């Protein structure tokens, strides 16, 4: 099972920069969503969920095939709330229907990270839409009620090591949980990409509580929350060391997140040796737009 990247016919950097710019301008425009968080966090989560179905053992799932567009995946209980992201991207796809679905979903996440002042994330084109029978079954995305051993084992399936796991989880600086989507009660929310997930873990006064959906979560006096799987990163001594590193080095976190997030979004894709190099998109800010 090989998925070879195939550039959309006749497209180059500038075509994709136009798609980035459309996403970015819409992110700026549509600011009221989710109590003024805007769509950045949900677009990051969408890019992660379409990629996180991957299985290194048989190369099933992953971002390549764009299979989130099919009902089995769109309706995965793990994906509840991502329809908001899909709906955001709908007009973008109508404007630029030459782009593949997996390229659009993944590019939405890159764009969101960068427009939220995160690191640059190099991005490669060429995902090709595959048929409905290539859609992975539900149940490949992670549970939140578990411990560090579960997190470590889960992420081995995605070929991610300790450092890559802790880096990726820093995206939980962004946005919030919603009781109706996941059974977790959100606290204070943010739409700027920083290392604050790690600083919150280490600095806040946490108390384990049971929410109104009967699930356990860690709540701070200041109004923040952590999932059990978030909090696991300070319970396990290997994860804790890395949490401390990132809480103490913003640039290191940015560089490691960038690498891990590109790798997540590329897992399962074979890039020909003569494929274009990764693209690094300019932000709206860098373009004076
Ligand atoms: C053990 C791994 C993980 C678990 C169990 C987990 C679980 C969750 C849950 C329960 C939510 C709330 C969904 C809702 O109620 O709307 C959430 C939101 C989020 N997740 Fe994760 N997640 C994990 C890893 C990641 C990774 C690797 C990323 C990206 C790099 C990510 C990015 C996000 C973002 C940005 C949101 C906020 C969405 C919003 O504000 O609408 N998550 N995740
Ligand atoms: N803002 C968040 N803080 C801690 N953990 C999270 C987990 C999922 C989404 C958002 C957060």
């Amino acid at each position: 099972l090989v998925h070879v990247a195939s550039v959309e016919k006749g497209r180059s950097y500038e075509d994709f920069q136009k798609v980035y710019n459309a996403i970015a301008l819409k992110l700026r425009e549509d600011d009221e969503y989710d109590n003024y968080i805007g769509y950045g966090p949900v677009l990051v989560r969408l890019a992660w969920h379409i990629s996180g179905t991957w299985d290194k053992h048989d190369n099933t799932g992953g971002s390549y095939g764009g299979t989130y567009r099919f009902k089995k995946e769109f309706n995965d209980p793990s994906n509840a709330g991502l329809q908001n992201g899909f709906k955001f991207l709908e007009p973008i796809h109508k404007e630029f229907p030459w782009i593949s679905s997996g390229d659009l979903f993944s590019l939405g996440g890159v764009t969101a990270v960068q427009e939220m002042q995160g690191p640059k994330i190099p991005w490669r084109c060429g995902r090709v839409d595959t048929p409905e029978d290539t859609t992975p079954d539900n149940g490949r995305l992670p549970d939140a009620d578990k411990d560090a051993g579960y997190v470590r084992t889960f992420f081995q399936r995605l070929n991610m090591n300790d450092r890559e796991v802790v880096a990726l989880m820093g995206a939980h600086a962004l946005g919030k949980t919603h009781l109706k989507n996941s059974g977790y009660e959100g606290g204070g929310a943010n739409n700027v990409f920083t290392n604050e997930f790690y600083l919150n873990l280490l600095n806040e006064d946490w108390k384990l509580e049971k929410n109104d959906a009967n699930n356990e979560q860690w709540d701070s006096k200041s109004g923040y929350m952590m999932l059990p799987t978030d909090y696991s990163l300070i319970q396990d001594p290997k994860y804790l060391s890395i949490v401390k590193e990132y809480a103490n080095d913003q640039d290191k976190f940015f560089k490691d997140f960038s690498k891990a997030f590109e790798k997540l979004l590329e897992n399962g894709i074979t890039f020909p040796k003569d494929a274009p190099s990764p693209f690094i998109f300019k932000t709206l800010e860098e373009q004076g737009l």
